[PDB]
């Protein structure tokens, strides 16, 4: 059998794919809890495929560990930093995403977290429950809305225009998407306006982070950025924690250069609890829950059990990289 | 100098309009508090012109305990249930509100509230702050999208149409809608099927019930609407809290009749703290902050002063009853 390894529990849709893969030798780390590397490491053994998720690290430390039998590698994610793209191209192994299933699922959480984080939801939660609440209040509780917004967003990618998409309809009267290339055909359809960086966080009453993270998005978002952001206007990212620098982030929300900020990756990941971010009562902290819909998750990781047993077999992946 | 009572403390460029009017000597409550039925009645005596709010019951008492003189109420809100309409019109008073001015923040509070709630933003947050956030989990709070959602609105008016209109590009594959009265040009943009009370609940996948209060629908929302319900459906309130019985969408939520609830109203206000409602993490219950923007209060403030004006000056109002 061609053995192959899965980094935890994953949704049963695929489980008891690679499961009927009788050609298939799968070993399953039977938890949700993440993986030590030592454990990861004593895992990828004689391993022909190896199924993963966004959390684990395919580095130069695995691709060793898993050895010449390393020919497929899945992961039940569509980014691809987490992975040594290099040490892994040049032993000829072939890689995969899930693109496309978690593009609207992903958007919708990260309109559930502008809309959760400009309207103060949280706040008004924890009043309703700590006893602060005593009649309807004209003066309370009172946010910055989408109407005649003006949108900023950082990597407009699939997701990025499925957000412009369910935003245009808010009231928006302007996108604006920055990027390292122009996409003026997936401009098009919102008429959003390529900008630099610069213009952006000063033009904009949202910006929106949903870019992939490379060394030149890596710190991105930084001081001079949210310097150069309106005061009032509310910081969203769903990317990757590593393109923002959280201690100017949080300076900045402490001082008032912005007016708050959501967000749904962080660095590390878990957060600690007693980190400074967690102590504004203006910053929307999400465990990274973008694709955190059963249908989605479910396809995602059938995906990932297709795109491992069409890889390891030598035939084309249903979703390749 | 005609008598004029403001219930409470209001947005800026509303109390400075009143303080303007050199033909008023304008008395208000001094508090973001809501004033006592006693005091209330104390402070509508002899006045000509009352500027209301919401908590502020006027009803036959307020009326008799004003007297002769009163000859416009005006209040900041589209809602009118809190007044004594009947014998208002029978003394021939003029009502005052601002409609319309905040559809677009409710529609937006409607659709926040409603995501909040599917993607279960509340309990993520909480897993942040406690502990219980490990790494990134496939299986860990996924909840229940829009994509191909059947979405069945009680109550179509203008914000009705306003939630439906940001919805659509969510996903949404059908909308639905109920009412005492057909809206097929109301309807006519976002491609609604005017259906049943009963089917509503058998269709939808959200349930958002944004209207006016009526006479037959308090309580409508019981044990029987729930039930009819998809277990996996969302039920939504931004409207009265009348229509629900905190009662039986507690054994929904509490079973499983219902995936979840939110509520931005809720009968009576406040809810008490060790109340039931309240002790379920699928419970989500917003201190009524539909038109919660600062734009949109204000607006709300500017206009309410406006039709008080013009209801002791004798001439048309902007937006009267």
């Amino acid at each position: 059998l061609m053995k192959v390894f899965v980094t935890r529990r994953i949704p049963a849709e695929g489980r008891v794919a690679l499961a009927r893969a009788a050609d298939c030798e799968v070993e399953q780390w039977d938890s949700d809890e993440p993986i030590p590397a030592k454990e990861l490491e004593r895992g990828v053994a004689g391993a022909h495929g190896l199924l993963c998720l966004l959390s684990d690290h395919v580095d130069k430390r695995i691709l060793d560990a898993a050895g010449a039998n390393l020919k497929v590698i899945s992961t039940m994610s569509v980014g691809i930093d987490h992975l040594a793209l290099d040490e892994i191209k040049k032993r000829g192994i072939r890689v995969g995403y899930t693109p496309d299933v978690l593009t609207d699922t992903t958007a919708e959480l990260a309109v559930s977290l502008l809309l959760t984080t400009c309207r103060r939801l949280p706040e008004a939660i924890e009043e309703v429950k700590n006893g602060g609440w005593t009649s309807w209040k004209p003066l309370w509780l009172c946010g910055y809305g989408l109407t005649q917004s003006t949108v900023g967003i950082i990597g407009l990618g699939r997701i990025g225009q499925a957000i412009a998409r369910r935003l245009k309809p808010f009231g928006v009267q302007r996108f604006l998407y920055t990027g390292r290339q122009p996409r003026p055909e997936e401009a098009a359809e919102f008429q959003a306006e390529f900008v630099s960086t610069p213009e952006l966080a000063a033009q904009s009453d949202f910006i929106v982070v949903a870019c992939s993270l490379t060394p030149a998005t890596e710190g991105l978002c930084n001081k001079d950025f949210f310097q150069k952001m309106k005061e009032t206007a509310v910081f969203i990212n769903i990317s990757r924690g590593d393109v923002v620098n959280q201690d100017d982030l949080y300076q900045a929300l402490a001082s008032g250069k912005i007016a708050a900020a959501g967000l749904d990756v962080t660095s590390p990941e878990p957060l600690p609890t007693n980190h400074p971010l967690l102590t504004l009562k203006n910053c929307v902290i999400l465990p990274h829950i973008g694709s955190a819909t059963h249908r989605t998750r479910n396809t995602m990781s059938l995906l990932a059990a297709n795109n491992l047993l069409a890889g390891l077999r030598g035939e084309p992946m249903p979703s390749e990289l």
